């Protein structure tokens, strides 16, 4: 292990949420860089954030130069660890900048290591957002709060699109591309985010539903992928109307305003 | 072999069918050799043959070649760039 000592003793007690060992360590010491690895190539942070310790999470932010912000959060995202989520927007990187909203794969130069996974890759698609990542693991809370900050998804373009940057896109990596699509309607087709999305949610999944119904037929690749999130949209405008139990709402559902 | 043959036969096989289990396992599969997907089209092939050849065993040996096929189609489906699929589609 090319790790030190120090570092070594920082991260178990990072990893173990021993508040008072990590305080102390990263407290006026003169080395001991917070952006150090470990054993598996992860980070201090984000041994931190996989098991929910906020404390540790928040004295580790506190730190001006910190690695691998991006991957803490979509790790955070993934799980139910709403407070760590809070504390991760709260801190001063996400707030100035565009960071949060656009994809790690087409976000800045990424020369930064903002959203970088152990060495080789990110921890997900390089093409799913942390909104896009909420929505997929239905985690009303955090949609909710990425949503307060103007995180939306972005509805991904005509399938048969002639503009510049899907061309551009199309060009290399087509397999690539037809994937993130797949992935926008699968978070757009998430009822975490059909519900918190926009006003009126059962007109919303229902042209949805139709729209990917004939992306089904366009495609003919990922004919199965389309028809699975057309029936999460069926199923969650059946699920609404369910609900009803005066004869208003019933009414309500039933035709618009 | 021979010698095992004359002597325990049953046993014989079954260590066979054991060591084929082992090997088809998707824990040795991966961690075993370079290139494991080449390897385990391989040890389906290789399954399927001793299916059709021992004729007693045949429905665990077709398990053992059910459980490679699946571990090449699982190691296909993480792809997610187009230079992974292309270099599972074809090797080097
Ligand atoms: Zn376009
Ligand atoms: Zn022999």
């Amino acid at each position: 292990t090319s790790l030190t000592a120090e570092e070594e003793r920082f991260l178990d007690a990072a990893e173990y949420g021993n508040i008072p060992v990590v305080r102390k360590m990263l407290e006026e010491s003169k080395t001991l860089n917070v952006n150090c690895v470990d054993y598996m190539g992860q980070n201090a942070l984000q041994l931190a954030v996989g098991n929910e310790h906020l404390e540790v999470t928040e004295l580790l932010l506190k730190k001006e130069n910190l690695a691998r912000i991006g991957d803490a959060l979509l790790l955070a995202i993934s799980k139910g660890y709403v407070r760590i989520v809070e504390a991760i927007l709260n801190h001063p990187g996400f707030a100035a900048s565009k960071r949060l909203t656009l994809s790690p794969c087409e976000q800045e130069l990424q020369d930064d290591d903002f959203y970088a996974y152990d060495e080789d890759g990110t921890r997900f698609s390089p093409d799913i957002t942390p909104i896009i990542l909420a929505a997929h693991c239905q985690k009303y809370e955090v949609v909710h709060m990425l949503l307060m900050k103007g995180a939306r998804i972005e509805r991904p373009h005509d399938y048969f699109c002639k503009c510049g940057d899907c061309m551009e896109k199309q060009r290399h990596d087509s397999f690539s591309h037809s994937r993130s699509r797949i992935n926008a309607y699968k978070g757009l087709a998430s009822p975490a985010y059909l519900s918190l999305s926009s006003e009126d949610p059962v007109l919303t999944a229902l042209e949805l539903s139709n729209e990917l119904a004939k992306l089904a037929n366009i495609e003919k690749e990922f004919k199965n992928d389309y028809r699975k999130l057309s029936m999460q949209c069926k199923d969650f405008v059946v699920g609404v109307l369910d609900l009803c139990r005066d004869s208003e709402e019933v009414e309500a559902i039933l035709n618009g305003d």
